[PDB]
């Protein structure tokens, strides 16, 4: 509808896949090469199916902070026969807050779903599910199940991917640039 919708629906329609791990079907953000994230809940495997093609992990790797704290971030790389277009440059270098985020999901559940989520906080702390997380993004939009992967953005910039809800706030897991060097 305007130039946020436009730099999300640019990322949507080249940078992701449907993944499908034993604990439902993903948003997934391919991020350069055969290099993909997926939040950490998803629970990676030695396979997974990608837009319904069985595919091994040839590697995946749940980050955790400096502190052994939770990010929620797991990286996967992807037997898969296709590179992404690298995006690294949309990547944030540091931690901050933001403005006009939009929350972007595609599932057979949620296709071509956009939100515009507003005002972003650098929340930092969650007690996601019982595992402390550090490098919480927050917004005010009530978020569902379905969600969790679904690619937030601002102009310019692909900002973390949502990894939860309370029914009243969604949170995300932060994406750096350092995280893919």
């Amino acid at each position: 509808m305007g130039p946020g919708f436009d730099f999300a629906q640019a990322i949507m329609k080249k940078n992701t896949v449907i993944a499908r791990t034993e604990k439902g079907e993903f948003t997934m953000l391919g991020v350069y090469d055969r290099v993909a994230v997926i939040p950490t809940h998803a629970s990676v495997g030695e396979i997974i199916y990608i837009n319904d093609v069985e595919t091994r992990v040839l590697d995946a790797c749940a980050l955790r902070d400096l502190t052994d704290t939770n990010l929620e971030i797991t990286i996967v790389k992807l037997d898969r026969n296709q590179k992404f277009r690298d995006i690294r440059h949309f990547l944030p270098r540091c931690e901050d807050d933001y403005n006009d985020a939009v929350l972007s999901v595609h599932t057979s559940k949620f296709p071509n779903m956009y939100i515009p989520v507003g005002q972003v906080t650098n929340y930092g702390f969650l007690n996601l599910g019982g595992t402390p997380t550090h490098r919480i993004l927050m917004y005010n939009f009530p978020t569902r199940a379905g969600q969790c992967g679904g690619v937030v953005t601002t102009t310019g910039k692909v900002i973390g991917i949502h990894v939860g809800g309370n029914g009243a706030q969604g949170f995300a897991a932060m994406l750096l640039h350092s995280y893919f060097t």
